[PDB]
C-alpha cells in the first residue's frame, strides 16, 4: 500500500512510498539532460517550484506526489522542436537557418511537475498541482557538428510572449490528463546563462482553478545572487554586501593557509530572505575544525546581516563537509556541528 | 594579542588566536606523514586526546592551545631511530636484519601534544598537557628499495612494555621544558593496521603530577567497530548490530538505486556511547533529499538503539553532503537540515 516519509508539519511536504520504494517521478532525470550546460538552472528551478507549491498547497494540508502525469518521454517530447514527426512539440520548427538572429531558437528549455494529494477513505487523490515552464533567455547552438558554440538572446518580451504561448498549451494538455477541477499553478522560470554562478530564476505565475484559458499573470522577484559580489553582479543592497565582505575578511586568514568563501543570498526585490555560505580550507586537525567552527559562528553572528536564516557549510579541501553553523534567524540562533571521529 | 574563539561551554574548549590567526601547533603536518598508510589512525588518535583532556582539564576551565613545546622537528626526531646521529630517537636502532622476526621493529609511530592554559593578569598560563603516544601492532616495512611490504607483528606485551619505555622518556624530556609543577596526562595508543576501515584505539593513561617517574597507569577500553558488522568484526553487542542492520535494510532501497549505508559503533567495553552512520546515495532532485532525508530520521528512530546520540550524515553519490539527521540522545530528539539550493 502507500505510507508518507516525514511527519505532518508547517515546513515540509511529506511524500510516498508505495510497495517498499519512493514513489519517484514518472519524468525522473529529464531535467539533468535540459540543464547539462547549467545544472544550477535544475536546482532552482525546483526549489522555487516548491516554494511556489507551498505557498499554495499547504504542507500541512497535502502530500506531495513527485509528478506523475507528465512522464520522461512525453516531456522530451514537449521540449522538442515541433515537426510532422514530433507534432506535440513545443519548441517552433527548425527553420534551417544558421544565422543566430534568423533561426527559430529554443524558448522552452524545461517542464516539471509536482502533484499535490489529498488522502480519501485510505486512498490518495489529486487535488492539486504545480508545473514549472523554465525558459531561455540565450539559447546556445553549434552551426556545425562538433564545431563552435553561438548564442541567440531572446529579449524579455519575447520569452514573456513564448512563455504565455507555451502555458496555454501546457494547460490545454495537462487539463485533459487531470481533469478540469483540479487547481493548476502554473510557474514561469528564466534560465540562467550557461556561465552564470546562480540558478534561474522564477518571474511570474498563474493559477487555473479550472479550464483552459489562462488568467492574470502574478510577477514574482524571488532571485539569487552570488557572493562576494562584484562590480558587474552587485546585491540588491550594498550594506548586505559590505557584510559579506567584512565576515570573509575575518574568515579568510584564520589559518596560515587562505580559507575560499563563496555563497549565494536570496533576495525577494531588495530585501535579503537568507544567506547559504560555503568555506572551504585544508584542516590538518579536529581541534583545527572544532576552533575554526567557533570562530565562524561568532563571526557570522558579528558580521552578517541579522534576522534572517544563515547556513554556512565548512568543508575541507577534498570537498568534505566538516562542520556546519547556522540560525533559522530571529536572534541567539547560531547552531553548530562538527562531524568528527571518534 | 590574544582573544579565544568559541564560547564558555560544558561540551568543547576555547581556542586561541594571537595577532588574528589561529595559534596553530608547533607540529602541525607531523601527524599526516606519521600515519599517511592509515589517516584514520591520526582522527582517532587526536579524538581520543581530546576526550581524555576534557576528563581532566575542563572545558569550563582551560583554554585549549594547540600543542607548543613540541615541535615538528623535534617530534621527527624522536619518532626515528636511535642512531649516533640522532641520539634522540625513541625508536630502536637498525640493526640491518631484514627477517620480520629478528629486525629491530619501530614500536612508537606518532606522538601528539595538547596544552591548557589558565589567564592570569590577561596572560596566558600552561596549566595542564596532554600526551599521546601511539604504539604500533604492525610495523610495517620493506627488504629492498621501491620493492615489497612485509611486517612485524608486535605482541600486545611488547607493544605495552615498550609504551612504558617511551613514556618514560617522553615525561623526562616534557618536564624539563614546562617544568615540574603541570600536570601531564599520558594515554597511549594502539594504531590501527593499515587496512583497517576503523582507526586505533586508546588502552591505557598516566597521569603525572609531577616528576619524572611513572606512577599507575589505568586501562581504558573506548574502541570504534564498523557498520554493518561482519563475521570476522562483530560488534561487542548483537543487538545493536542487527538493529544497524534493520535500518540499512529500511533504507537501502528507498530510491531504484540503491542508497549505501556505512558507518561506526563507538562503544566503552561493550556499551555502545554512539552512532556515526553515512549514506551514500544518487539524488536526482530536491525533492528526492527532502523525502529521503525525512524517512532515513523516521527509520532511525524507529530501528537504530535509543538513548545515545547518532550523526547520519547523507551524501550524493559525488560524496557532496546533501542533508544530515542527528539526535544528541535521550528521546524524541532527531534533528534534520537539508542543504537545499535556493
Ligand atoms: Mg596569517
Ligand atoms: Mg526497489
Amino acid at each position: 500500500g502507500y505510507q508518507t516519509t516525514g511527519e505532518n508539519n508547517s515546513s515540509d511536504y511529506q511524500g510516498i512510498i508505495e510497495d517498499g520504494e519512493y514513489k519517484t517521478s514518472k519524468s525522473r532525470g529529464v531535467g539533468i539532460s535540459q540543464n547539462s550546460d547549467n545544472l544550477l538552472n535544475l536546482k532552482s528551478f525546483e526549489a522555487g517550484l516548491t516554494t511556489i507549491s507551498k505557498d499554495h498547497f499547504s504542507t500541512k494540508s497535502y502530500i506531495f506526489q513527485e509528478g506523475q502525469y507528465l512522464n520522461k518521454a512525453t516531456i522530451q517530447d514537449w521540449l522538442g522542436r515541433k515537426s510532422s514527426s514530433n507534432p506535440e512539440g513545443l519548441n517552433p520548427s527548425d527553420n534551417g537557418k544558421k544565422e543566430a538572429n534568423k533561426r527559430n531558437p529554443i524558448y522552452v528549455q524545461q517542464i516539471e511537475e509536482q502533484d499535490y494529494m489529498k488522502q480519501n477513505n485510505g486512498k490518495l487523490e489529486l487535488a492539486g498541482m504545480t508545473i514549472g515552464i523554465g525558459m531561455n533567455q540565450k539559447d546556445y547552438y553549434q552551426k556545425e557538428q562538433y564545431g563552435a558554440t553561438y548564442s541567440t538572446t531572446i529579449s524579455k518580451e519575447k520569452r514573456i510572449e513564448e512563455g504565455k504561448i507555451a502555458a496555454k498549451k501546457v494547460l490545454a494538455r495537462v487539463r485533459q490528463k487531470v481533469g478540469n477541477n483540479v487547481p493548476i499553478v502554473i510557474a514561469m522560470f528564466a534560465q540562467a546563462p550557461n556561465d552564470s554562478l546562480v540558478g534561474g530564476y522564477f518571474y511570474s505565475y498563474t493559477v487555473s482553478k479550472s479550464g483552459t484559458d489562462i488568467g492574470s499573470w502574478t510577477e514574482t522577484n524571488i532571485k539569487s545572487y552570488v557572493l562576494p559580489a562584484t562590480e558587474d553582479n552587485k546585491l540588491p543592497n550594498d550594506n548586505d554586501s559590505t557584510s559579506f565582505d567584512n565576515f570573509q575578511k575575518e574568515v579568510k586568514n584564520f589559518f596560515p593557509n587562505i580559507s575560499n568563501v563563496t555563497g549565494q543570498g536570496q533576495y525577494k526585490d531588495k530585501t535579503l530572505q537568507g544567506l547559504h555560505i560555503t568555506i572551504t580550507t585544508q584542516f590538518y586537525s579536529e581541534t583545527e575544525i572544532t576552533s575554526f567552527t567557533q570562530y565562524v559562528a561568532q563571526a557570522a553572528k558579528s558580521y552578517l546581516p541579522s534576522g534572517i536564516p544563515v547556513d554556512i557549510k565548512i568543508n575541507g579541501s577534498d570537498g568534505e563537509t566538516q562542520s556546519f553553523v547556522s540560525t533559522t534567524g530571529g536572534n541567539g540562533g547560531y547552531y553548530t556541528h562538527v562531524f568528527g571521529s571518534y
